């Protein structure tokens, strides 16, 4: 029923950016060690979970460049799809709300100490707590091809360890080593524009952040062109890209 | 027998706050590295031994807030209900004190170095080796509110990840993925109480600290309201909330 | 079909190498947070996907010296090698051309910074973002040996974690743990010679570094003896030596 | 067949030996950057591929610890057990100098540059590398009991573990769980004593330390009673009371 698919894609997003917004919200206002690696795990790691719990139901997009990927490659009911991707963004959104509502202190507290004026061009650093940005020595463009070369590596091998037909079978494996994909890219291309890949993970929190004070700079990152199209429409691009070529290079010899 | 499912549940809760306390032990008075993640991370794999270890003759509970839960939601015998919880409480209060025993003089020795009094408000931080306390920019009732939250979704998760209705089922996958679980809601929520969402793996070593020279301080923290207060209560309030949670959201969708 | 085969490999080794490098461009010129344990896991479970990715269609060699080392003693076709040595080293070239063309300005901006001349002896170290080189004490034999040993001790341990009859069958659990396999050794005896044990995975992308403004150095290391001949050859030596004593002191006595 | 099985014993201690004496090295004299968990994960998983490695024709026991116990609590021949401690020494013992052999200059060069007089009491720091000594703030005694409790535990996890009475059977994750378990004694006990609890770990690489240049203080640690007497005897005990605590309070209620 798709009431409950949405439902469980809702809680499965919230529960992937509960997890990771957390982890970088300890980072930056807690003070918490945390290597580019580890920072990466447990996104991975979140996203894992988030599976596991809402796979039997929804089928576990959590994401709306993976949602348009199997509408086109995998035959994924197109009456869905609207449904999925406002469910994804909006769990997204109140997950970070959430992770906001408790931590509101030491965002406080670190912005008072740092002299940090919530709003202004210096303030994306923690805004970065919630959703994505480009690496300062890169532009907008250099920033799409990121977003879209790992998201299609993304969408690539989610579908080479949920192909059946590839290999032993994963089994109640598949989540977890979907994880640990999504570590690996985030420790290997992350510090490049965030790892973002997924439109519901970034616009849904900066869409948070926009109203809990930074304004306008959650969305353009201190930028001339608005950095928030990166993470929006870098990732379907690729999503795309990856599930094609999965179908054509390695399905096809199958 | 309930006898030896108490046995189980004191050896297990006892596992399981051996290696918690005794990493944080190795953070403080011993001078290990040890991240955020670390430390959480260690936390969750040694909740998953201890599973490992008693499931299959207990159930592995190892913690009050999941037995209420269990009995309110999936039919566990309230007759076993305290014996179970008197199990836990008693295990993590004598694993505590087989860590100090062990750690015994990193403690005296580290206090005489950092000029530290044993009872003081500021040995607080040294009785963090045990239990947990509420970080130093949130109140009372913020820290309720943690607790209550991340052991809703410790709860929701652990079912959903031992519902066999739910998605493939994970076998002997489980417990460890339990611990991942666990770590992960470490290392995104833990500086904030201390992840505590378990009564028995915080009252029992505050217990045991208050005996050892800590005094009142081991229950108040060194704040206005008794802190013991909340990751008593906070976890059983939020355990049901997640049992309840995932019963309504997602199990009544399989 | 060995076209479909060539372009596994092809695309798994490139995976592989991108993962890799990707780590050690974010460590050299992002300024990430990384230990030799961190690095040496992300090479691991990198390597791990890839095998995930490819073992259904080409075997997952990813690796001339496994190649190699299958022929001789797995019966592997030798119509197959030098077919699947071409897309090895072809993929790795490009993966790592790949990881440059992410990180390209970042690799400039800090050589400004650092005031490091590409091509001379100092950039050696930015050249170790693609490929190994030896550690500062050590000389070419002392190199050989080290990367002899542990390609030995790589391939000895691929075939008995893939070998059905030691043992319970590790089933869809050989790739992960081939990964942490690879791990270990990285953090064993990585400082000692970058743990290449890969012909491909090391100069493919010394070539790469070649033409992109390393010159000579990117082969030379900075020393008498070109370097490139230890992870070219020592690889090869050992896998074959490794495969030779699991075949004698232990799969003869299965 | 005992010849072949002594050989598994061999190399599987010896692997095991490799990967633990091999991190510490990189720690040591490498400058690598390891925390108290990295360091244990890496000897855990470590000895999880050592099992892998040998389960399948010895049983792995790779520690005279585990087999005397398992002679005296799981009907193992007799007649096999001096073969195997023999075995286990030998094969750390050859690991120990086979690690030592590929790091030997930065041992030199360290010890030159820090001015470390091999064989002093000072250098008993860097014969750590390969055996256990304890900790500065604790006696004899109290790093006997350590040993004692800790491989109690490892005993009797390793049977709780492998006992397929008890819960879902682990089948081809055994090994695995035995080096996260091996992970987290090391992470919560490890600043003790270095976690040994394995005669054959600790006895044979010190025996190598001493031919080595450390000379007495390899057997002595620098202190009144012959330090040696503890990972030696101390492990046995405990995995006697571990073994029998199984059988009695878990065993027996299942
Ligand atoms: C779940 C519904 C959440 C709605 C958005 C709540 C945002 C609360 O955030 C608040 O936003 C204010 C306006 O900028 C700021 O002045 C405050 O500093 C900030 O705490
Ligand atoms: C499903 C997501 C659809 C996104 C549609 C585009 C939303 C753009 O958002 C707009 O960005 C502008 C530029 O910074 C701001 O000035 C506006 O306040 C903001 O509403
Ligand atoms: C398993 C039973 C343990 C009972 C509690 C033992 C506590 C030992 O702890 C001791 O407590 C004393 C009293 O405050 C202090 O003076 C000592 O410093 C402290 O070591
Ligand atoms: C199963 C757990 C039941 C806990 C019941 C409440 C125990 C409260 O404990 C009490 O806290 C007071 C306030 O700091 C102290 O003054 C007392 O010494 C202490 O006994
Ligand atoms: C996939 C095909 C890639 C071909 C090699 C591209 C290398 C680009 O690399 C370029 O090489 C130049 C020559 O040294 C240097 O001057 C530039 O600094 C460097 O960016
Ligand atoms: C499949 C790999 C085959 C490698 C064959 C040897 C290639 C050696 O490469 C050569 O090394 C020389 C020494 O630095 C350089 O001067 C040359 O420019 C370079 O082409
Ligand atoms: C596998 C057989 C190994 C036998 C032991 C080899 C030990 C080599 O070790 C050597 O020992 C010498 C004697 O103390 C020292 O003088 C040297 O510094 C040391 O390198
Ligand atoms: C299987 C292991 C048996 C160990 C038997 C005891 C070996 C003790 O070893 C001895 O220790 C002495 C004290 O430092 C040294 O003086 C001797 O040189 C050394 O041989």
């Amino acid at each position: 029923t798709l009431k409950g698919q949405c439902i469980a894609e809702f809680l499965g997003t919230g529960l992937l950016i509960f997890f990771g917004v957390g982890c970088v919200a300890a980072l930056k206002v807690a003070g918490a060690s945390f290597g580019q690696w580890e920072i990466s795990v447990i996104w991975g790691l979140g996203v894992a979970m988030a599976i596991y719990l809402t796979a039997g139901v929804s089928g576990a997009h959590l994401n709306p460049a993976v949602t348009i990927a199997l509408w086109l490659f995998a035959c994924f009911d197109k009456r869905k799809v609207i449904p999925f991707i406002v469910s994804q963004v909006a769990g997204a959104f109140c997950a970070a709300a959430l992770v906001y509502g408790l931590y509101y202190n030491l965002f406080f507290d670190f912005e008072q100490t740092h002299h940090i004026v919530r709003g202004s061009v210096e303030s994306v650093d923690l805004a970065g707590t919630f959703s994505t940005y480009p690496n300062p020595h890169i532009n907008f463009v250099q920033a799409f091809a990121v977003e879209m070369v790992i998201t299609a590596i993304l969408m690539g091998l989610i579908l080479a360890l949920t192909d059946d037909g590839n290999g032993v079978p994963r089994g109640p494996l598949a989540p977890l080593l979907i994880g640990l994909l999504i570590a690996v890219i985030g420790a290997s291309m992350g510090p490049l524009t965030g790892f973002a890949m997924n439109p519901a993970r970034d616009f849904g929190p900066k869409v948070f952040a926009w109203l809990a004070g930074w304004g306008n700079v959650a969305f353009t990152g201190g930028r001339d062109i608005p950095y928030f199209l990166v993470p929006l429409f870098g990732p379907i691009v690729g999503a795309i890209v990856g599930a094609f070529a999965y179908r054509k290079l390695i399905g096809r010899h199958l």
